[PDB]
């Protein structure tokens, strides 16, 4: 109890032990900028809630999960991306995950690519 | 506003169909990027993630939601890599809301 969430860098964000630049938040989830972007704008939305991975994610969940993309979604218009965007979650070392704290990727201000990776 | 998804939901032309359920169908794409490749969409004709509304979000959870079991039956134990695609710079190919599903081999970064 003495740290709700768990300590992933996402845990500790969410707990404002580790900086990020964010750009939302409220009580289900947080939207902030991506230390590493691979587009000219690229943030991440995650739960508050502490999920490792999709694939452990709850039926009850679905609500937490959508509203990552209505979130997503409204941030994208915020920050300009009229052109639009590519939503990613990462699933596993096949996805090529590397933060076992569930996250939607948004990107967007270039032309995106097909397949995505 | 329909699109070739409509006629598959409606069950007008054939689509290699992996789950059902009232209100999503899941269904494998024609143009697979990866060995296992499906999408999963929603019955109600939304065109597009950033015009979703706020009533939606349950619906757009179910389509993970869904994915998620389909992708465990389709025996991605290693993982996967989900998408939704809005707009021009996104490469939105159908004005249909869709979730790809895409698995059976190394996803690279960064993704396209
Ligand atoms: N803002 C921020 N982003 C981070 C930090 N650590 C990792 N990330 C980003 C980099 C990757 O795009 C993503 C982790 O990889 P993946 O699980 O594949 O989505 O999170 C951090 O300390 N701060």
């Amino acid at each position: 109890v003495a740290r709700p969430g768990g300590d992933t860098i996402f845990g500790k964000i969410i707990r404002k032990e580790i900086p990020a630049k964010i750009i939302f938040e409220d009580d289900r989830c947080l939207a902030f900028h991506d230390i590493s972007p691979q587009a000219p704008t690229h943030f991440l939305v995650i739960p508050k809630k502490h999920i490792s991975q999709i694939s452990v994610a709850e039926d009850d969940d679905e609500s937490l999960l959508g509203h990552l993309m209505i979130v997503g979604k409204k941030c994208a218009a915020d920050l300009g991306l009229n052109k639009g965007y590519r939503m990613v979650v990462n699933e596993g070392s096949d996805g090529g995950q590397s933060v076992y704290h569930v996250h939607l990727h948004v990107l967007g201000g270039r032309q995106m690519h097909w397949p995505p990776g």
